[PDB]
């Protein structure tokens, strides 16, 4: 297990646009394509990114193709937040994984919310950063996944995904 199977594991993979768990044109391993509502939109954000004509559909290849590109831009993302790379950086290899999960499905910025888990799981306190953790949207609205990744941070270890 490492990130790359985590997050195929979370997200799935689909060749056809498809609505996200929020409503948004996706593609692939969980690449969001638009928060717009136009599908033209959607198609035309995704012939920008594989660099062709695709009417909506791409290979499996280009479809891990973005999925690197996107866990890349994940991590780099946190590596330049003031707020995030600290926390990160303490972290042993496992916890940075979930680390990198949540920022791939929410954004950095909806990582950066969580001010007080970030704190929990700087001081290593992992039960009460898993307890705070919990107490978001992010949890409510995607349960299963949230307490995988929870699961993760509390632990250290690949159980919730074994
Ligand atoms: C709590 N998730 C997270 C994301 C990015 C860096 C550190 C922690």
């Amino acid at each position: 297990m490492n990130i790359f199977e985590m997050l195929r594991i979370d997200e799935g993979l689909r060749l056809k646009i498809y609505k996200d768990t929020e409503g948004y044109y996706t593609i692939g391993i969980g690449h969001l394509l638009t928060k717009s509502p136009s599908l033209n939109a959607a198609k035309s954000e995704l012939d920008k990114a594989i660099g062709r004509n695709t009417n909506g559909v791409i290979t499996k290849d280009e479809a891990e193709k973005l999925f690197n590109q996107d866990v890349d831009a994940a991590v780099r993302g946190i590596l330049r937040n003031a707020k995030l790379k600290p926390v990160y950086d303490s972290l042993d290899a496992v916890r940075r994984a979930a680390a990198i999960n949540m920022v791939f499905q929410m954004g950095e910025t909806g990582v950066a919310g969580f001010t007080n888990s970030l704190r929990m799981l700087q001081q290593k306190r992992w039960d009460e950063a898993a307890v705070n953790l919990a107490k978001s949207r992010w949890y409510n609205q995607t349960p299963n996944r949230a307490k995988r990744v929870i699961t993760t941070f509390r632990t250290g270890t690949w159980d919730a995904y074994k």
